């Protein structure tokens, strides 16, 4: 017998990652191609969509020339960046650089849309934020500055991997997980928000077809086979946005499962049964459809996360050009055995924030300093403050019944921060290493089911796992931790003046 594979790709924000997955959950022939982002942090956040497909071509070529027979690739499936704005013409050629999720230039457009339609009406329909980063504000902003290119508009691509799927198959599709993020999809109707699009003069023909992640979009076309070396006719599945694929990949499959991404920025998520949406949150919350039938992933994006720990290295002597490794080591060593006084509190909003509070300007402060305060207490207070912000997100997400948080990202290298999170959220934590592979694992599992390699995603993932210790919360004076948390919320409000 010879090995057969699922080709998995993640068209990420900074690189395209890929692997050939076997039925036992192994990820072979791993590849990474870096992507360039344009805008220099000055407002635009943009990429050339052709670079995404160029990466896929380079990857596939590297597989065939490493001895892989493309006929043994039984399916291709992708995840990638969500909440993109990429306008294409009738030849599927870009009319502008793809605009990434973190670009929030269209503030006035979002304000106008919320005013015209009613912020509460939109939240009820979309179950997801309508902000400057949303796709309708970006499409209106683009039409206004580029009317000639707008006249050539035929397709609006909403997620990076959907552009690659279009190049491979000739068909425009997207998954409902990504669709949720855009502010254009109505989860309870399972349809694009027709009357919102029509009000702004946009035809539904611009939008991709909604497909389930395991559904086949089409086979690789003859042209795409010439361009990539994949066998024409190989099934290309729709796949799903990277948040969905990554959470699946670590086994976030059941009600009250939960996930925390601790990168430079991060996000906290709770999977739960789909329910009617409540009142508009103060604090941004996404409700992502489509990852698991009958369930919704509630997500709180956090713009102050690992970057807070990185900032704090200044206190141990880090300077702008220097390598950080030794300073992280020092900071970790300095907080061992230390306790934060109840009165010392660090409000960690060094950058604008979305959750748990909408803050367009920083609100960073160290409060309660006395002559007894030590630098070590301050460094630990910084981790505590970051954890208290996460506790507030957890409250907004309704995470009282969550038993275990799966944790990923470079922030999890801080053992002291993990202790602060477990104790303050009163939740057990399991760190899942090698985060760049998690979406590929999720994609492999969902494709394995469609190929009849496995009966379910759960079966596939558990077998792959047969190839670590949970961190549990310390008993606390619950009341005492709660009171500090309530003080934290009071201080955040008061600092707003
Ligand atoms: N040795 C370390 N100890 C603790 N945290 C670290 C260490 N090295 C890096 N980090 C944290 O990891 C974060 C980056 O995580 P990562 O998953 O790479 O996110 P991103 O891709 O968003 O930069 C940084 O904000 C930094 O604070
Ligand atoms: O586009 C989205 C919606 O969640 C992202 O901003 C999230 O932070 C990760 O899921």
């Amino acid at each position: 017998s010879l090995a057969f594979y699922i080709a998995t790709f993640d068209i990420g924000t900074t690189e395209v990652k890929a692997a050939l997955a076997d039925r036992d959950g192994g990820l072979h022939f791993q590849r990474s191609i870096a992507l360039e982002t344009y805008g220099d942090g000055n407002g635009p956040v943009e990429q050339d969509a052709g670079d995404w497909y160029d990466a896929v071509q380079r990857i596939a070529s590297s597989w065939w020339q490493s001895g892989v027979d493309a006929r043994r690739v039984s399916a291709i499936v992708l995840s990638g960046q969500m909440q993109n704005f990429l306008p294409l013409d009738q030849d599927h050629e870009p009319l502008h650089r793809a605009v990434l999720y973190s670009d929030k230039r269209p503030l006035k457009e979002a304000e106008e849309i919320n005013a015209r339609h009613g912020a509460d009406n939109l939240w009820s329909a979309l179950e997801n934020p309508m902000t400057a980063a949303s796709i309708l504000p970006k499409l209106v902003f683009w039409r206004a500055s580029f009317p000639q290119a707008f006249g050539r508009l035929r397709h609006v691509v909403l997620g990076a991997k959907d552009y690659v799927v279009l190049r491979l198959t000739g068909r425009h599709a997207t998954d409902r997980t990504n669709a949720s993020t855009t502010g254009l999809y109505r989860p309870k109707d399972d349809a694009w928000h027709v009357e919102l699009l029509a009000d702004y003069g946009f035809s539904l023909d611009l939008m991709p077809r909604l497909l389930e992640p395991g559904e086949q979009v089409g086979g690789v076309s003859a042209l795409a086979a010439r361009q990539t070396g994949f066998v024409s006719g190989t099934p290309v599945l729709c796949g799903l946005g990277d948040a969905g694929a990554a959470t699946l990949g670590v086994g976030v499959l059941d009600d009250e499962d939960a996930y925390l991404h601790l990168g430079t920025t991060g996000w906290l998520a709770r999977l739960t049964q789909t329910d009617p949406v409540g009142d508009m949150p103060v604090g941004t919350i996404f409700r992502l459809a489509g990852i698991i039938a009958g369930k919704t992933l509630q997500v709180a994006p956090v713009l102050n996360a690992g970057n807070i720990l990185q900032w704090a290295l200044t206190l141990v002597g880090h300077r702008p050009g220097e390598d950080c490794a030794e300073y992280f080591h020092m900071a970790a060593a300095e907080v061992q055995g230390v306790t934060v006084p109840d009165g010392l509190l660090f409000v960690p909003y060094l950058h604008a924030e979305r959750c748990p509070v909408e803050l367009p300007a920083p609100r960073g402060a160290l409060l309660g300093v006395t002559g007894a305060t030590t630098r070590a207490q301050i460094l630990l207070a910084v981790l505590e403050g970051a954890a208290l912000s996460l506790r507030w997100c957890a409250e907004l997400l309704g995470m009282e019944k969550v038993g275990l948080l799966k944790v990923v990202g470079g922030g999890a290298r801080s053992e002291a921060w993990l202790r602060m999170i477990a104790d303050n959220l009163n939740v057990s934590l399991l760190v899942k290493p090698d985060a760049h592979l998690h979406p590929l694992r999720g994609l492999a599992a969902l494709a394995a089911v469609e190929l009849e390699w496995s009966h379910s995603i759960q079966d596939f993932l558990r077998e792959a796992d047969l190839r670590s210790n949970i961190l549990h919360p310390q008993p606390c004076d619950e009341g005492r931790r709660r009171r500090k948390f309530e003080r934290f919320k009071q201080c955040v409000e008061t600092l707003g003046r």
